[PDB]
């Protein structure tokens, strides 16, 4: 039953492969990311505020984990 671990790790670092310096804005990322099977699949099991809130969190951490 791996698939809320690894569909949001894998977004995880769908996040950390465009957003880098955090300076990023996710709305525009997600322009990018929704590209992906990995940000839809994503956001089409959890959200796309809970992957903006994903987003967010990773920013975070970009900025100072």
């Amino acid at each position: 039953s791996q698939q809320i671990a690894t569909a949001k790790d894998k977004y995880e670092w769908l996040v950390s492969r465009i957003v880098k310096n955090h300076n990023e804005n996710w709305l525009s990322v997600s322009r990018k990311m929704q590209a992906s099977p990995e940000y839809q699949d994503y956001v089409y099991l959890e959200g796309t505020q809970k992957a903006k809130k994903l987003f967010l969190q990773h920013i975070h951490r970009l900025k100072h984990e």
